RNA sequence: AAAAAA
């Protein structure tokens, strides 16, 4: 496959030449329409080739400056030459939604409402019954809360946490997805299909299930009766586990929080208007965490943790500011009790010997690490001791412990983030070397990713109700799995793309009112690139300080250029 | 290109 000699028509995905195209990366290919002579630039700036637009694939009355979609029918190769026919109309060209929908195109991500699944899931209601039954344990009198960003009307996971004299008792209640959405029906085929929910600005989601489910009969909203699937661990006085349980159940929330309400009022900033029931959960769920905390870092763990920022737009999309993120004390809370809950059941379907899609993160070589040593060494960062062979978490964390002083931090954890590449899925069991695990799975939210919902199925199918299948149903799901998680491993690819690509988009057409100021600021990376201060993004011109001002954005490439002083 | 909620 082919990344972008200069001098037979193959376009990116699809000394040596090429001799022929197997199969092509994209069917669909974006790009804006100008008029009479037609004409097509592409939205990508790797799409080289000169078009030759077809008249008859142009409805009549289709303006310039409108975004559309091609596909190309025939090609060429004595002539550099190639035919393409419109197939979509988009809309116009300059609106910035129309560009995000363009960039999701780009990327193979389906977006558009699927009108057959909608009417699937709008058959669906809340059964009356299932709590009866004798599996589900009812658990309606618990104060169980949820903690969310203020905009989300997906709720996946609701907390109860009860101290007791010997320590503390964790309920992670997680939405009974699996309950509602059978396995290989029309909407678990396009779940599987989108393999998880896309978040873009300004809260634009593309839900991996549609909103019936997502946000209402799933959603784990406040004051109603919701089906979950609860994960309990016992802790000792010192944050350790001591036991653990999984079971259906049935709770109410009894109040849907804010991270924001919640860090004020940990600042005694302001207070919460619920139970005291509520508040004691809440503070016994913060004791609680950092124990957990602490134990996690003793028995190692790599926080990887750098800037990140998110761009806020209008009701119209278009962007108004860059924010940076602070995952505070509440996300971290969260965060806690999620990731004791995901490895506990990763621990519990390995302990059945149950094969499962685990979340996995490798040790890194001893190559990768010595090339990354040879690179950052260099740069004021202390050289390690460590085996390299050997590597543990807690002495990656301690090397990056001892520099965070270091003036050029945030560029040394982008490094070793590379060097350790990618999280994915396997079946195979190998570990997650930067949580500190040698177990790790995703199970906390079902409605928004495929794989939790297959964890959820085998819950289910081995654990809670094995009666109500069959070996020939358990051994189908198991000899799936594999390519399930090969599905979710290379759509997530294309979703991080999708996602950057839009950051750039909005992020450069926010700079583009703002030639005339001057920017702070180090190098990320033909060229000097020098990522600004004040929005954490990369102009064109490793850490070296410097200052500059904002010249000119390339909307063909999508990067601001800027100026030395 | 890690984790978590989205
Ligand atoms: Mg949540």
């Amino acid at each position: 496959i082919l990344t972008l000699h200069y001098s037979t028509g193959a376009l990116d995905g699809d000394d040596a030449a090429v001799i022929t195209i197997l199969k092509r990366a994209r069917i669909l290919y974006a790009g804006n329409f100008l008029v009479l002579e037609y004409k097509i630039v592409a939205d990508n700036p790797r799409f080289y080739l000169t078009m030759i637009v077809n008249p008859d694939s142009i409805p009549n009355n289709l303006a310039s400056n409108t975004k559309i979609a091609f596909q190309i029918d025939e090609y060429d190769p004595d002539n550099n030459l190639c035919k393409v026919s419109v197939q979509q109309v988009l809309g116009n060209n300059d609106d910035p939604l129309i560009n995000i929908k363009a960039i999701m195109l780009d990327n193979s991500i389906v977006f558009e409402t699927n009108d057959v699944v909608e009417q699937h899931a709008n058959k669906l209601s809340f059964d009356t019954e299932e709590q009866h039954k004798a599996y589900r344990q009812d658990l309606t009198d618990l104060a169980f809360v949820t903690v969310d960003p203020t905009t989300s009307k997906d709720l996946a996971d609701a907390i109860y946490v009860k101290t007791i004299p010997t320590g503390f008792v964790l309920y992670v209640a997680i939405a009974d997805v699996a309950h509602y959405v059978n396995r290989n029906s029309e909407i678990d085929i396009e779940a599987k299909h989108k393999t998880s929910s896309i978040y873009l600005p300004g809260h634009y989601v593309v839900p991996m299930l549609p909103e019936q489910l997502s946000n209402q009969l799933c959603s784990l909203n406040p004051a109603q009766k919701r089906y979950v699937v609860v994960c309990e661990i016992s802790f000792d006085n010192q944050g350790r586990i001591k036991t653990n349980k999984l079971y259906p159940a049935t709770i109410i929330s009894k109040n849907r929080f804010s991270y924001d309400q919640v860090n004020k009022w940990l600042n005694n900033k302001s207070e919460l208007n619920c139970d005291e029931t509520v508040i004691n959960s809440l503070k016994a769920a913060f004791t609680l965490s950092d124990l957990i905390q602490a134990q996690r870092q003793k028995r190692g763990t790599i926080d990887l943790s750098h800037k990140e920022t998110e761009i806020v737009v209008d009701e119209h999309y278009f962007p108004i500011k860059i924010n940076f993120l602070v995952h505070d004390k509440a996300e971290t809370m969260i965060e806690n009790l999620m990731v004791v809950a995901n490895e506990t059941v990763a621990w519990v379907l390995t302990n059945n010997k149950i094969a499962l899609p685990y979340r996995v993160h490798p040790r890194p070589s001893k190559k990768k690490l010595q090339s990354l040593i040879e690179t950052v060494g260099e740069l004021n960062i202390t050289k390690p001791q460590f085996n390299l062979d050997t590597v543990t978490s807690s002495q990656i964390a301690s090397w990056l412990n001892e520099n965070k002083d270091n003036p050029s931090y945030e560029i040394f954890v982008i490094l070793l983030l590379r060097t350790l590449g990618k999280a994915f899925y396997s079946v195979n069991p190998l570990m997650h070397f930067s949580i500190g695990s040698n177990h790790y799975t995703h199970f906390t939210s079902p409605i928004r990713r495929y794989i939790d919902l297959t964890i959820h199925r085998l819950l289910w199918m081995h654990l809670f109700t094995p009666d109500q299948f069959t070996d020939n149903e358990r051994d189908q799901l198991k000899q799936e799995l594999e390519k399930i998680a090969d599905t979710v491993n290379d759509t997530e690819i294309k979703i991080i793309n999708c996602e950057r690509n839009a950051n750039d988009y909005l992020t450069t057409l926010l700079l583009s009112k703002q030639i005339g100021k001057t920017f702070s600021g180090f190098i990320s990376a033909f060229g000097i690139f020098m990522r600004m201060d004040e929005n954490n993004f990369d102009g064109l011109i490793i850490g070296d300080r410097l200052e500059a001002k904002l010249s000119e954005i390339d909307f063909i490439q999508k990067r601001a250029i800027l100026t030395l002083i």
